[PDB]
C-alpha cells in the first residue's frame, strides 16, 4: 500500500528531518563516552554502562570499543539484541523471577558470559535449578539495600547465607555484591550526593568485610549511576560502575549541580515542529507524551530563552512565549531536551544520528519494548 | 545459534502463565464498552468515529466499525497507514498537518482513502491545497475552533469564515464543518461541572456553525467529544459526530471521574505484572514500571487488591506498599494493574494479549505503535 518514507536520510540537514524524531548529537555523545571511561580508568575501576538507558546495540558497541567491560541490562529479554550484535559480557542488574524468564536466562547463559542479582533464598534455589536444567553456569551477585529501599537484602545473616549457598550450588558462582542507590542520583548538590554515597559505600564495605571474615571472597562490588559515579569511583569500595544516562543527559540530571571533576554534555534531543500559532503568547509543537515522557515533568526547549514548554498532551506540546521573546514561526523546527533519558528512548524505534547539523545515520533501538 | 524469544502468551494459556509485563485486554468487558458507546451514539442519532490514538490497533478499529462506527480518527498522518493497510478507508485526522513530508504523505493517504483533516491557520490551509493539487487528491477540511481547551483552534469569527470560504474555493479541498474538541473538560471530576462546560463548548460551536450558514456556507459536521464528555455532547443537539477513544478500555485517571449517570464503562485494559522481590515486611516489588505503563498522571493501580498500593515507580520496577493488615503477595505472584492513562500505555507495547474468562484467546498487533509523524 502506502510506504512510510524514512524520517531522515544520510546527508539531510537536521531542519529537514521529519518530526518528532529522537536525535543524537554524535560529537557530544562521543565526548561523554570518553569522559566516563577516562573517569573509571583514573580510579582503576571497571565501567559497565547500563544499556537500559538507550536499548541500542550500536551504542553499546561504541562503549565497548572505548574500553567498557561489558554492559548491564535490567531484564533478560533486553539482552537478546545485544547478544545478537555480538556482545557477550552482560550483567542483569536485577532479580529474575518467573519460569519462562529463568528458562530464557539458562539459554542466555549458554550463549554468553552472564551474571545476575539475587536477594531472595527461594529465587536463588530457582536460579540454581534453572542453570542445572540448562547445563549452564552463571555468576551471582547478592543485591544489598544501601538506602533506596527497592530490592536487596538488609541483614548480615541473609547476605552470608546466600553467598554460601551460591558457592555450594552447581551452576552458580558467587561473584560479589550489587549496591545501587537510585534516589541519590538526583539529589541536587554535590555535598548532598557525596554524603549519601559515603553511607552507601560504608554499608557495602561492611557486607564485603562480613563475607571476607567468613572466608568468602567478594571480588566485585558493583553499582553507581550517573549522579553518583563521581563519588563511587573514588570510594575504594566499588569495583565496577553502572552509569547509563551519562552518554545523553536529560533535563532532570541537568538540574543537578555538576561543579566537580566530572561533567556531561547534552547529546539527546527530540526534534519537533511548530504546528499551530493560535494566539499571541503560545505556539503548539507536534511532540507530546507519545514522543517523550513526563513522569519527571515536560521536556525543555533547547537554546531558546523565552520559550517554555508547558502543558504536554498525547501528541501536542503547549509552548508559552514569554513577553519580549520572539514566537517561532509555523513550521519551525525546535530541539527539546527530554526530562528523562531511558523512558524516552523506549518510545522510539530509531535514533537519528547527527554531526555538524547533518544526518549521519539512523541507529536501531533494537531492544525497545523488551521488558520481559 | 540465535536465541529465540518465545511469545509471552499463546491461545489456551491461563492468564497466570502469561509472561510479564504484558498489556492485557479483557475481551468481554471491551466488547461491552464498544456496544455501550455505539448504543449511546445511535440513541442520540449522532455518528461515532472512535479515536484510534487510544490503542493504535487495527483489530480494535475493525471491531468498532463492525458495530456501526462511521470511520475512525487518527491524530497523526503516519498513524493512519496501518489502518488503511487493514482496509479502513474512512479516516479523520483530528489535528493540523504541518511540514512538507507530512503534507506529501497526506496527499498519498488521500488518494488511498476518504480523508478529512483539520485546519486552524491560513498559511497551512494554502499549503494543504497545494499539497492536494500536487498529489491529484481531494480531502475534506474541518476548521478547528477553540471551545475552551486553549490548545489549537481558531477563536474569532472572521477567521472561521475566511477559512471556510477559502476551502470552498480552493482546489482539492472541500469544506466539511467544524472540529470542536474540549480536552480539559474530560477529567473535570463532577458531572455537574462537565455538563456546564460542555453546554458552553456546544454553544460556541453552534454559534460558529450559525455564522457560516448565515454567510451561505453549509456546516455539515460538528465533531468532537471525548470519553468524559460524550454523555453530554451526544445530547447537545450540536455535535453530529463523537470522537471518544479511551472508553473501550478505561484507566485510573478517567476512573476518578464521577460516573453515576446513564453512561458508564468497564475496565478492560490491564498491565500484568509479577512480584519479583519480597524484601521487607510492608512492601513487594513488581516487574512493571515506566517502560510498561506511563506515570505522567501518577502510578498505576493494583486491580482488585484494596490493601496493595502501588507507590514508587521506576524504569522496570514498581514498589507496592502492603497496607497494615493486608496480605502481602507471594514471590512470583501475578497481579493486574490498571494504567493511569490509556493511550500512552498502549504506545509502549507492540502486542495486546486478549483474554476471556482467564484464558488467552489471541494476541493483537499494536501496529501503529510509535507512529507520531
Ligand atoms: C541497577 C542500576 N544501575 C545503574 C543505574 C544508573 O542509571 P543512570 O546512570 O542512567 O541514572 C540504575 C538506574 O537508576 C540502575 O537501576
Ligand atoms: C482530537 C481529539 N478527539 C477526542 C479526544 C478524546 O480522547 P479520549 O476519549 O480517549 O479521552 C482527544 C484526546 O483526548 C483528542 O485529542
Ligand atoms: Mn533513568
Ligand atoms: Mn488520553
Ligand atoms: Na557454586
Ligand atoms: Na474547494
Amino acid at each position: 500500500g502506502i510506504a512510510l518514507p524514512p524520517a531522515a536520510q544520510p546527508g539531510d540537514p537536521l531542519a529537514r528531518v521529519d518530526t518528532p524524531s529522537l536525535v543524537l548529537d554524535l560529537p557530544a555523545f562521543e565526548a561523554n563516552l570518553r569522559a566516563m571511561q577516562a573517569w573509571a580508568d583514573r580510579h582503576e575501576v571497571a565501567l559497565r554502562p547500563h544499556a537500559k538507558a538507550h536499548k541500542c546495540p550500536e551504542i553499546a558497541l561504541r562503549q565497548l570499543a572505548l574500553g567498557a567491560r561489558g554492559i548491564c541490562c535490567q531484564k533478560v529479554s533486553e539482552a537478546l539484541p545485544f547478544v545478537a550484535a555480538g556482545i557477550r559480557d552482560i550483567h542483569i542488574s536485577n532479580e529474575v523471577v518467573g519460569p519462562a524468564k529463568l528458562a530464557l536466562l539458562g539459554q542466555l547463559a549458554r550463549a554468553a558470559k552472564i551474571s545476575v542479582c539475587v536477594d531472595n533464598a527461594e529465587n536463588l534455589a530457582q536460579l540454581s535449578a534453572a542453570m542445572t536444567r540448562a547445563g549452564a553456569e552463571i555468576d551471582v551477585l547478592v543485591e544489598v539495600d544501601v538506602g533506596q529501599g527497592r530490592c536487596g537484602v538488609s541483614d548480615d545473616a541473609t547476605v552470608l547465607a546466600l553467598a554460601q549457598q551460591a558457592r555450594a550450588l552447581p551452576g552458580l558462582n558467587f561473584a560479589g555484591l550489587q549496591a545501587y542507590h537510585g534516589s541519590v542520583q538526583h539529589y541536587r548538590t554535590r555535598e548532598e550526593r557525596a554524603a549519601v554515597c559515603r553511607q552507601a559505600a560504608r554499608i557495602a564495605a561492611s557486607y564485603a568485610q562480613l563475607l571476607r571474615e567468613s572466608g568468602i571472597a567478594c571480588d566485585t562490588i558493583t553499582g553507581g549511576g550517573t549522579g553518583s559515579v563521581e563519588f563511587d569511583a573514588a570510594s575504594g569500595v566499588y569495583t565496577e560502575l553502572q552509569a547509563g544516562s551519562y552518554a545523553f543527559m536529560d533535563s532532570d540530571y541537568g538540574a543537578n549541580e555538576w561543579n566537580g571533576p566530572l561533567k556531561f554534555q547534552n547529546s539527546l534531543f527530540v526534534l519537533s515542529t511548530v504546528m499551530s500559532t493560535p494566539a499571541p503568547g503560545r505556539v503548539i509543537l507536534d511532540a507530546g507524551l507519545k514522543s517523550t515522557t513526563a513522569e519527571c515533568g515536560p521536556p525543555a526547549v533547547y537554546g531558546e530563552p523565552g520559550l517554555t514548554y508547558a502543558a504536554i498532551n498525547d501528541e501536542h506540546g503547549v509552548v508559552r512565549v514569554e513577553p519580549g521573546a520572539q514566537a517561532p514561526a509555523l513550521g519551525a523546527v525546535l530541539r527539546l531536551v527530554p526530562s528523562h533519558v531511558d523512558p524516552t528512548f523506549n518510545l522510539h524505534d530509531g535514533l537519528v544520528v547527527v554531526k555538524d547539523g547533518v544526518v549521519q545515520d539512523v541507529w536501531e533501538i533494537a531492544a525497545r519494548g523488551f521488558s520481559r
